[PDB]
């Protein structure tokens, strides 16, 4: 079985694997959406209730199954709880990382063909709010090809379709290559070079006065202190540490069985919540707050994360010294953060097709390269098929699998044993209080928001067609699973 080369490389691909589009173009939105500071107080309980424990859960099941040679759910679950039903359950491991796969490398291709655009300087060039808005808005519009009329449908660009298929190359390349000389080897030279990019742009934006504002007022609005809140914050929680994916579980199945765990990704779950509330939340609302006040920018905010991140923050960037090149450098963060994501929750269909189904690791991710780029024209041509796929994969089903994955290991397959195997060769040992956590808190935490989520707030025909086309994802890798069983 492959295996992690170094303590830092291993470190730097989980934190590659939380630290993505979401640090940037996700939380700045619900934070500002939910109060500013208001929104801390339950994101950090909810860090220290659900992702924590889940991040430790998760490197547990993962070491555990790899040491057996099983790096994906549907035979980790099997491990923990010889049922058939856990097989099944398990598919969600491999459901949801595609799912959100084909969406997001669609998404990480824009922020390329963007720098691309933005760093040869063709971009839109408005003159002495709506008047240099529109010009971006329109930008923006033209390239993933927003409907003009009735029609629910996009029409992207040729640019955008091309890149795209350089974004998946892209992606390919880096997999192909393996966990230590492919994901390991690019994570020591993205994370560097993703550190140093948002942490000029927070120092350039903090940088950034005009009449409105500053960016100072838009970080005391961050930091100065309703079930939605919580809701939100747990689910961002979920989402900016890649928990509820089976991404974590398959990058942990190539820790060696007796390496550290419990530092490791306390580490890398730290590294995450930096990234995402110093430097993510440092440079989108404070660029915004600067030219807009703090009233405005929570009103530019529940526009949506794709217009303050593609349309607004360009749009501001275009009013400063260089801010042409300020954009480029904006949105080539956003591709490392994004690629170092996206090759995260393809591995699990990878390590499935490698471990389970005995492909070599080229056939596996050709192969896994294919579902994703056929299933993503889906999202590049359906309007809304995107917000789709995010709600029941991203939203719904990693809150699900969370819960799953947490009673298969801590309840089903003893309380005690996952305890001990969570902190067996840890460099540090688990606070005993976490056990407690575990065994209750957080499930009774998760269940308690969740229900209050299905009975109060989830209840055009165009939906189904997205809907019967994930369903049948859901069907196809069970097939898959079944296939898997007869060969054994
Ligand atoms: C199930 C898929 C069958 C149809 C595959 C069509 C592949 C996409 O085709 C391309 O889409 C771009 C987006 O507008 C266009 O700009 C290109 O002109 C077009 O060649
Ligand atoms: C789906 C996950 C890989 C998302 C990632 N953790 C992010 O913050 O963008
Ligand atoms: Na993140
Ligand atoms: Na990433």
């Amino acid at each position: 079985r492959e295996h992690w080369a170094t303590r830092l490389g291993l470190i730097l691909a989980m934190a590659g694997n939380a630290v993505g589009l979401c640090n940037f173009l996700r939380f700045p939105v619900q934070a500002a959406e939910n109060g500013g500071g208001a929104f801390m107080i339950p994101y950090i309980i909810a860090f220290l209730l659900v992702g924590i424990p889940l991040m430790w859960i998760e490197w547990a099941m993962g070491r555990y199954g790899g040491a057996q040679g099983h790096g994906t759910t549907p035979a980790i679950f099997y491990l923990l709880w010889r049922n058939r039903f856990a097989k099944i359950l398990g598919v969600f491991g491999l459901w949801i990382p595609l799912v959100v796969a084909i969406y997001y490398v669609y998404i990480e291709s824009w922020t390329l063909g963007f720098a691309i655009k933005f760093l040869v300087g063709l971009v839109p060039e408005p003159p002495p709010p709506d008047s240099i808005l529109r010009p971006f808005k329109e930008f923006l519009y033209s390239y993933i090809g927003v409907p003009k009329g009735d029609e629910p449908i996009l029409k992207p660009s040729l640019f955008a379709y091309i890149v795209f298929l350089i974004t998946m190359f892209i992606n390919v390349s880096i997999l192909i290559r393996g966990i230590s000389k492919g994901i390991e080897r690019f994570a020591k030279i993205a994370m560097p070079t993703l550190f140093i990019l948002a942490v000029f742009l927070v120092i350039r934006v903090f940088l950034l006065e005009t009449p409105n504002g500053t960016a100072a007022d838009g970080l005391n609005f961050l930091w100065t202190p309703d079930p939605g809140v919580w809701i939100a914050a747990v689910g961002a929680i979920f989402f900016t540490l890649s928990l509820g994916f089976g991404a974590i579980i398959t990058y942990a199945s190539y820790v060696r069985k007796d390496q550290d765990i419990v530092l490791s990704g306390l580490t890398a779950a730290t590294l995450n919540e930096k990234a995402e509330v110093i430097l993510g939340g440092s440079i989108s609302i404070p660029a915004a707050v600067a030219f807009f006040g703090v009233a405005n920018a929570v009103a530019i905010a529940k526009a949506g994360a794709f217009n303050l991140g593609f349309i607004t923050l360009p749009a501001i960037f275009s009013q400063t010294a260089g801010g042409t090149f300020l954009g480029f450098l904006w949105f080539f963060l956003l591709f490392f953060a994004g690629l170092t994501s996206s090759i995260a929750i393809m591995q699990p269909m990878i390590a499935f097709l490698e471990d389970e189904l005995k492909l070599s690791r080229k056939h596996a991710v050709l192969w896994t390269a294919a579902i994703v780029f056929f299933s993503a024209h889906l999202v590049m041509f359906l309007n809304k098929s995107l917000d789709e796929m995010d709600f029941w994969a991203g939203t719904i089903g990693v809150v699900f699998f969370g819960l799953t994955e947490l009673i298969i290991f801590f309840w089903i397959f003893g309380a005690d044993k996952a305890w001990e195997e969570i902190n067996r060769g840890g460099i540090i040992k688990v606070p005993r209080i976490y056990y407690y956590v575990m065994r209750y808190i957080t499930p009774a935490f998760l269940a308690v928001l969740l229900v209050v989520w299905a009975r109060e707030y989830i209840p055009h025909w165009t939906v189904w067609i997205t809907r019967f086309y994930i369903i049948g994802l859901f069907l196809f890798l069970t097939f898959l699973v079944f296939l898997a069983e007869r060969r054994r």
